[PDB]
């Protein structure tokens, strides 16, 4: 019946949704920025909708606990009832999609490695047949899970390192990643998404860099819990958005029309 | 109830479907070959049918006529029940998502621009500024309905032109499209996605170059008619045969591996 606000689940990963530098002065979806608030808007409009935009409480992207089974973040907030739609940087994968709907991609991205400048890799290849340089992934994510699952085996020798590597490889959140890599003077690799990768590239003090092709190739979609009436006219506002290059013009704004690092 | 053998719609496209040099001599599925041969295959193995490949009779990918509103090529296949499933490069777009389904994209790709070695352009800026080269798009796919639907300053200008240029810019196939680039000596420009692009870069006489970035972003995706049943199992197994790298294999299988020109 009574059309309701929409709780818009997200996550706080730059360029996607960023808190205004004077958030503290503002109130509700005024309070964050980014390609992801953008869309938001632009999402909410084509379909008829009031909306909220919300941090997922814990901060992640959503994986299942294989013991309690239970979905953490923005999936297991769709999942338990606790938002409407995640409006976020959230790969499409299999494990999901069974759980969620997905629509179709709005953004395209694959694996990549993110190094401090001058570091002597240029290859995940090149990661898996030494030791000196240290490599991670985010946790609660798709990236760790593509290495856990990969049969490849490249893949697998890299995967069968970063599970019992000491101290661990692994990151909370991006910025962290991001920071060791920084921090750690050329001995510690990033694999994050390309997306995320050649937007920090951009950002001062412009000391990282992506190296070599992307590991695999896919996208992030907007989801909605499963047969969630919003999933149809929400597909169809991405396409629309897609091809009125709205998409693209968001791209550009928060990439590289953002860019601190030269042309 | 029971089970029955599901028609597969596609169209003869190098190198997703092609007859094989001794078809005459082979009866059935194994008259072809290609990327989207071998996926049919694939995603027939992991949702468990039994299925006859056949190719569009109108050798369209699918319009829908402004007066009649009849969709032709796979689409209407699809649409008036002739074929169960699409497995092609066929396009997702918005008009399509509102009366087929579609997967999850197997496949991405943008517009992109095919020249004759040594032609003087390098996007779609200097197409849009000259007269000397002609440059059109294929009938009756997404390609054209870009230009015709684009707000887009550059892309307008090329529209207005295209529309009215004589004789016509506008192929009945992608192969009729790369023979008037060959045959034109440099006065011809074809615009055509850049899978199709990259491919025929790379096949004898080697005479064309995919020049300048991409016009936009999308993908292909494997298309059922709306509601079928066969929606739901044939995402998932794209989403996994994604996520095996079963999809990267068959693209480097049927481009790259298949190289004529050079490493
Ligand atoms: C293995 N590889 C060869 C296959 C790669 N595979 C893909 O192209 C692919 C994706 N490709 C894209 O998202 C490219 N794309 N497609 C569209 C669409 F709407 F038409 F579908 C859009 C984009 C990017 C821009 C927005 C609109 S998303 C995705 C996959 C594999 C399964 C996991 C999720
Ligand atoms: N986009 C990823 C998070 C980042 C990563 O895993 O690298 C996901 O949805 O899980
Ligand atoms: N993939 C396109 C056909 C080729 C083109 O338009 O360039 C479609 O589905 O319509």
């Amino acid at each position: 019946g009574a059309n309701k606000t929409v709780v818009v689940t997200t996550i706080l990963e730059s360029p996607y949704v960023m808190m205004k530098k004077n958030h503290e002065m503002l109130e509700g979806n005024e309070r964050y920025e980014g390609y992801c608030v953008d869309l938001a808007a632009e999402i909410a409009k084509h379909c008829g909708f009031k909306y909220k935009l919300t941090i997922v409480g814990d901060g992640k992207y959503g994986a299942r606990d294989a013991d309690t089974k239970i979905w953490n973040g923005m999936v297991g907030e769709l999942v338990y009832g606790k938002a409407d739609i995640a409006i976020a940087p959230l790969t499409i994968t299999l494990v999901r999609e069974e759980v969620i709907d997905f629509s179709k991609p709005f953004m395209s991205l694959g694996i990549s490695i993110m190094i401090k400048k001058g570091t002597p890799i240029e290859s995940a290849e090149d990661l898996s047949k030494q030791t000196e340089i240290a490599y991670g992934t985010l946790d609660s994510g798709s990236t760790k899970e593509f290495f856990r699952r990969s049969k490849i085996a490249v893949f697998d020798k890299m995967w069968t390192y970063m599970r019992s590597a000491e101290p661990s490889v692994f990151v909370r959140t991006t910025a962290e990643g991001v920071a060791r890599v920084r921090k750690s003077k050329g001995k510690y690799a990033y694999l994050l998404e390309s997306t995320m990768n050649e937007y920090i590239e951009q950002r001062k003090p412009c000391d990282t860099m992506k190296v070599g092709g992307n590991l695999d190739s896919k996208g992030y979609g907007i989801a909605t819990p499963k047969g969630s009436s919003l999933g149809t006219p929400v597909n169809l506002a991405v396409l629309k958005l897609s091809e009125q290059g709205v998409l693209d013009k968001l791209k550009n704004k928060w990439w590289y029309d953002k860019g601190e690092c030269g042309a």
